[PDB]
């Protein structure tokens, strides 16, 4: 499953990853759901170790094109995981208070504490994504941010954070269908804003911004994983597999008279 | 079912509530687990609505004697509920930073935002519970806090927060059993604190504190519910039933705001 | 003196206070500057004691019509007072993050800690002032906020905060000059916004809103002081006098071997 | 006066700086007080411009041995500077909440916003000073923090923060005198705690930690200035001079009318 980890060699090409690829799983939807159920139970048990051990900090970063599966991933991968140990931090349009400090200030506040698993639904990456695509700052400014990010993540990792960054990779046609389904669904119509169409006109610019971001910031201490995400069953299984394998590697353990 | 809601008449008596009572459910463990499963799936759907609508703020307060079932309630009642819309805020021993401001400062920071459901695992109530029982401040100080709490909760309710306060009611013997079990299971021995034996010695002073707190702060806008909690199946079913009924009462609606090329 | 303290009898009338009144000081500008210098030194010494003792919390609330003297007051009254123990919290246009919680959430965060003196340059009062005048919430909502404020302040006072609320009272004509002077001064033009003309146009609505807010919230534990503020020398002297006397009343004490 | 700026060449030696040196000022205490009053007035005007312009963020870091003059510097250098635009963030013993996140979390929280001047009375540097001296984390951990600090400061500078870091340099004998004076003055005894004496026993370890920290983190974007601080008048004048010169270099402008 190591074929999805982006090596720190600055030679990453997004074209080498197909959103419709399901090659790491030897079967289809039904076999994958059973396999996911097994991983989800292991994940619940690994989160229990993390929380009780209270040493490690786990950071899961989710990034994708609009309708790329960020909410779906959280919902399904973390299903049944103790709410006391799992937290979501969503990053939207910066406020005036947030813009008055460096772009990393609002992000650094939300980092996981010891024994905690945090999911960034969007992140500090938006500052080299939407900011780059829509030229919210000049190139001279945002080009320097790749180093800021590598060094911020190095500090986090050195200080005890396990970082997993998932790029949920969907195709242009898959986004068109998901966006259309969001229009033609009254319980999902709320997720759709008009702005989702302008970001859609900028598809290629966003793909280029993603490629450069992933190429510049995938490191040994903070890897990027490209998740083919056109098939939700595959996306959910693969994210769970990578997460569970990473947590297993930490080799966490539980810590070390008659009541009247 | 809402015979468990404490009326704002200042006549609340904890003796009228039996921790072993299961009278609101016409059956036992197995039927209640099926009933809970149904409520849990309704809760998942009601949370999706709350988040989507993004107007209401939901605050669930959990208070109990040690080993009274606070963690158990969170894990079971909120099982499968989207992590993006549900948050737990735990209140422990105040830090120097927290003590340097009023007791409500650390609590007010954690309140739910619009479209969010927040669980207070312990709360601002500890400032009329452990503080009163262990005399951390004089009576002159903590007696004034019942009003502070009523008025803080009124402000929260008026400004859009739906407040549900659950007192998970267990018996003295049930506590004896639960701490003993926790002090035996090696995967749970980490939960046990030596301080739990001094708090058990003050059982009666904590029961009196709870009675006073519940009597003083159960209001129309922020009710207290006494949950008989010796039977976990009953405690989980009843908390889910009360929560689901409350969210259904909000009559939440999905927002309403072309061919993609 | 106590002639400026608004009694908690719900009979407050702003008309009884003249912005041009200087009756509490037996002299003019020059004698009051010397008197202010004496109070300012006492204030520096009282702040040093407050910080050292580290037990009391002091909250100074400043409210006024636009150009009413809030900045001028901070600058002059707190001149030379140690920056380590004096903090300003300015309340501007609420952000989306701030609006997503109750109006008191952003305000409660900024309250003074033990040994600290905090100045609210605008405050939670804006939630019964601009909010009321411009109908940012319905009357049914903001009318309930007077009680919220009394009860919030009661809690603060009961828990150890000394609360002083100053309404810097200027006349309509004094504001017209000050606003105009702000337009004509290139080192002050930045303070002017087009919205200030809308706020000037609503003078009477704001005066009504101030009268109702002062009448509803001036209590024994959190008094309002109406400061005639057309004369800056008088405004600065009177605010310093009230503050110094209040801090002296606290009877603060300093907390209580050969080096090799 | 560029003799006090630590060049980014990794060759810094604290022994080359005398706490009793006053060579940059051609006079004594009384002429310096007048000179300081002139600089203080310029500083009040530069702060007004910073706040009005609302674009730059100014970070002043103060580090010293105990009784080295951090509070005195804040009090005198920033005397009369508008409280609305100047803020002090003091860094003490980390709480359990603070220790549960990386050491930079509590520090990053306090960084200046646009139009603001912030003074760090102690800072993120403590995490390579007291932490190193008392081995609160192993060497393997704190040795990596010099890079974290350079890169955190680079990010801050690139994103619009002007950083000035002042090491207020006093001698071992000056600290003995000042610590004694603190125990004898009843309005200053509160500043003294017993721990300050074990910190004095560890004088040499702290001097080595300071030398290493300054050598590792003095950069073009975030320089360290060694301030001979045995003479308060000289320390106050020199810090004001460096600060005023730095702010003047920003060539701040009042906002363009609407
Ligand atoms: N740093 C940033 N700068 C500008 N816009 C940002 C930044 N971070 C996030 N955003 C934007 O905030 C929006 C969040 O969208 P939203 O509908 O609330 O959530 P999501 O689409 O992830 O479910 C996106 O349009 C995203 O581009
Ligand atoms: N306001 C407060 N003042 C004093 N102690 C408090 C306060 N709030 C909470 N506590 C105490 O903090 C402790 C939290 O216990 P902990 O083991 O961390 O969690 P829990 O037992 O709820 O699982 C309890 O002993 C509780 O009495
Ligand atoms: N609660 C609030 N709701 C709406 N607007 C607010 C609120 N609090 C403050 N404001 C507004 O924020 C603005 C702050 O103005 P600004 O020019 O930044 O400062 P000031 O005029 O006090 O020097 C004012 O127009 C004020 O009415
Ligand atoms: N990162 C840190 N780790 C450990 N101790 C720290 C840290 N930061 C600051 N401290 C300690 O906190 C204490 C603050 O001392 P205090 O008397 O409150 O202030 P000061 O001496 O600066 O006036 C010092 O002993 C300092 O070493
Ligand atoms: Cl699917
Ligand atoms: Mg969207
Ligand atoms: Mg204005
Ligand atoms: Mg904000
Ligand atoms: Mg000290």
């Amino acid at each position: 499953m190591k074929k999805y980890r982006v090596q720190p060699d600055g030679r990453f090409e997004l074209k080498r990853f197909d959103p419709d690829d399901t090659s790491a799983f030897e079967g289809g939807k039904q076999a994958a759901l059973e396999a996911l159920a097994v991983l989800n139970r292991r994940l619940e048990k690994l989160q229990e170790l993390l929380y009780a051990e209270g040493q490690h900090k786990v950071l899961v970063v989710l990034q994708a094109m609009d309708a790329g599966g960020k909410d779906g991933t959280i919902r399904v991968v973390f299903d049944g995981v103790n709410p006391s140990g799992v937290r979501v931090a969503s990053f939207g349009v910066p406020t005036e208070q947030e813009l008055a400090r460096d772009y990393l200030w609002r992000v650094h506040q939300q980092v996981p504490r010891k024994g905690e698993l945090v999911i960034f639904n969007r992140s500090h990456y938006e500052d080299v994504l939407v900011v780059r695509v829509k030229n919210l700052v000049p190139q001279q400014v945002w080009q320097k941010r790749y180093r800021h990010i590598r060094e911020f993540e190095r500090m986090l990792a050195d200080e005890g954070t396990t970082i997993l960054k998932f790029f949920l990779h969907i195709s242009k046609d898959e986004q068109r269908q998901r966006l259309q389904e969001r229009l033609d669904n009254p319980e999902k119509r709320w997720k759709f804003r008009m702005g989702d169409l302008e970001d859609r006109r900028l598809w290629d610019r966003y793909q280029e911004a993603y490629e450069a971001a992933i190429r510049e910031t995938s490191t040994e201490y903070a890897p990027w994983y490209v998740i083919p995400a056109n098939k939700n069953w595959y996306r959910n299984w693969l994210v769970s597999h990578i997460l569970v394998e990473t947590l297993e590697g930490l080799a966490m353990q539980y810590p070390q008279i008659v009541i009247e």
